């Protein structure tokens, strides 16, 4: 059995767009995500996820609802990755460059699948339709699913 590290995903999903970031450093830069990243000690998960979601894209919301969690798996990386996945209610601000994340606008008819995970070609469709999801990917690398499961779920 493994160990797992948590991790959190914040998507700002609005009715008709939603805001994606790009990392620009690094390795892995050039791919679009939610903002997101570990969690530390002692906070909720919750409360870690409204942290980085400013820390990375200088947006501050009072509240999130969780809408999923996703288990990764790297060929060669002994420790999976626990994301837990959450959409903000409302937001009260404007997006602001970071230097781990470029912030941008998407159009719901214009996700930008080829440059995101492979993975959320999966799961971003059961998040936009206000559907509830676990899911599992493992990968080789950065681009190959060797196997996965998608679930959705009533409570996360
Ligand atoms: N396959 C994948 N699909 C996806 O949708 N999000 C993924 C993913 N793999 C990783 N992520 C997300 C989870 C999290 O939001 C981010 C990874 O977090 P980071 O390691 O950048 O966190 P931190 O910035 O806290 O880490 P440090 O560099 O140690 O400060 O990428
Ligand atoms: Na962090
Ligand atoms: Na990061």
């Amino acid at each position: 059995m493994k160990a797992s590290r948590l991790y959190t995903l914040v998507l700002v999903l609005q009715p008709q767009r939603v805001l994606l970031g790009m990392k620009k450093r690094g390795f892995g830069a050039g791919r679009w995500n939610g903002f997101g990243g570990k969690v530390q000690e002692g906070e909720t998960i919750e409360d870690g996820a409204r942290r980085e979601l400013q820390e990375e894209s200088g947006l501050t919301v009072d509240a999130l609802h969780k809408v999923g969690q996703i288990v990764f798996e790297f060929v060669g990386e002994p420790e999976l990755m626990d994301v837990h996945v959450f959409c903000t209610d409302s937001i009260q601000g404007t997006p602001v460059e970071s230097d781990e994340m470029r912030p941008c606008w998407f159009q719901l008819d214009q996700i930008p699948f080829k440059d995101m995970w492979p993975d959320a070609s999966y799961w971003f469709p059961l998040l936009l339709q206000k559907k509830k999801f676990h899911g599992y990917f493992k990968f080789q690398g950065q681009d190959t699913i060797l196997d996965y499961t998608l679930r959705e779920v009533d409570t996360v």
